[PDB]
């Protein structure tokens, strides 16, 4: 009974799905596990809608394909840390609010995240969130190759600090898959 | 294969006037005469992708040295690596024995332009006018006020572009039966 939504309190800041965020070095199988995870449930995840300053293109549709934003309204939204991460390139300048982010369970659909390490530690810096965090792993360091392999290392390293709720090592494609549902739907 | 015997044809106008909308009808109307050029990159296949079709994939060492041979029309970096479209590419829908669009802006116009060897077609589908564009953008349920007005000057500055001659066809988009219609003749002229 804290902080009930009324005609007297229109807020809507309560308990909502949690977003998932995942993480893991390319190579790993991590895009086949999410195409077949997508391919299966079609209806249940949702990716955030990024925001970004440059012009529309043809066929973009605001609120779909990006948030498009003015530069200064960007730049408050820096200073006021509503992004989980933002670039700029070309004078333009592009982002991921934690906003889009609970845009995206609105629809009660689950937001799934897959973003990098850096990625992972801002989530964590935002208590807004209350995201859940999945690492896929290779079998090895080793397994990994056929130089930008010690990127791979330190996700690696990262992981073994216990930062995600859940390691799913892929030696196995079917049984990484099972786990990643049984995760998923837990 | 065949050499470089159809023109390619770069078709441009302000976001919003229904340019996606004649070109996805043109597709599926005509399924066979048709491509889009295909981006190269550095960046390593994702398992399920094929080289040739969604990405010709390269190494850093010869995209760079495809930098240095002149081969792109436009390269830039995205995150870790290289992206660009060749003038290759474009050839290679020709090769195929179809036709290349270029489904691009005013800024992509002249930067073809500017490669006169792809010997481009330009066509720039245009809104009957700035005011009539605001109206069709406000009709849809999506547009805030900033994502329009961007369109609108955008579109202001392509229609003072139109306006110098630079196109080799003008279709002004205010009914889409007639727009189509004229797309047509003028792709298969």
């Amino acid at each position: 009974d804290y902080d009930i939504p009324t005609t007297e309190n229109l807020y809507f800041q309560g308990s909502m799905s949690r977003p998932i965020v995942i993480s893991g070095p390319s190579g790993t199988g991590k895009s086949t596990l999410l195409k077949k995870l997508f391919a299966e449930y079609p209806d249940s995840f949702g990716f955030s809608v990024p925001s970004t300053t440059r012009t529309p293109r043809a066929g973009e549709v605001n609120g779909k394909d990006y948030n498009f934003v003015s530069v200064d309204e960007f730049k408050s939204m820096i200073k006021n840390n509503e992004f989980i991460e933002w670039a700029q390139f070309s004078g333009n300048y592009y982002g991921s609010t934690v906003a889009s982010v609970k845009q995206v369970s609105k629809s009660g659909k689950t937001c799934i995240l897959d973003i990098d390490m850096q990625g992972v530690k801002s989530v964590k810096a935002i208590p807004e969130l209350n995201a859940r965090f999945l690492f896929i792993a290779p079998p090895s360091v080793e397994d990994l190759k056929k130089k930008r392999l010690s990127a791979a290392q330190a996700e690696l390293a990262y992981a073994e600090t216990g930062a995600h709720d859940k390691v799913i090592v892929n030696d196995d494609l079917d049984k990484a898959y099972k786990e990643l549902k049984d995760f998923i739907f837990a």
